């Protein structure tokens, strides 16, 4: 049954990039409606919407930084603490960890993972 | 397109259970064939195959100890190292790492996955 309440990583559409979020509604015809994980909403098509919770291993993913710098990285590992989501990301050879809200992917990371994950 | 070369966790008739291993062929009609990783391999309905790798997150699964005893837990972690997948698997409070081949699913865990993640 249906998608609603369903943890994703769905595409904004001002930037290409792909965000953690939750389907809220089925607004039809191929269209869902998105609470991003910051409170942001939008409509997205289902086609922007990856059905990957956690992202996959081996992925190349888009980390972020707290002074707002950016790189890519690949998932090593996923851990569960207290409930939360944390992601284990390699670069250069070296694993740092990573709150869910500071991993994304960008247009071309996202648009790797469509045909396994998408919902067009 | 083809399900060959996927891997899967698919059920073994004789016990119920769920055991990692590839699609190799596509028998048709709802059928493949699997070659376990250890290396047995049977022909395998899709219904009773299961589209993950690695097992999900907050799973319950069977854990293998090398003396032959097994005990459920649920799975907390995945890592990747040297090209192979470990699980941390937590039973009672404690985590303890698995190998891939030492993490199976009961016919209950397996059963469960089936909505979500079967070849049906």
């Amino acid at each position: 049954n249906s998608f609603v309440g369903l943890r994703v990583v769905a595409k904004w559409s001002s930037n290409g990039y792909f965000y953690s979020g939750k389907i809220t509604r089925d607004v039809g015809a191929g269209k869902y409606k998105l609470l991003f994980d910051d409170g942001y909403e939008c409509d997205v098509l289902g086609k922007d919407i990856l059905l990957c919770d956690p992202i996959p291993l081996d992925t190349e993913v888009t980390a972020l930084s707290e002074d707002e710098y950016f790189s890519a990285g690949v998932v090593k590992g996923h851990r569960k603490e207290s409930g939360e989501l944390y992601y284990s990301i390699e670069k250069e050879g070296q694993r740092k960890w990573y709150k869910r809200m500071a991993v994304i992917l960008s247009l071309e990371q996202g648009n790797r993972l469509r045909e396994q994950y998408g919902l067009g």
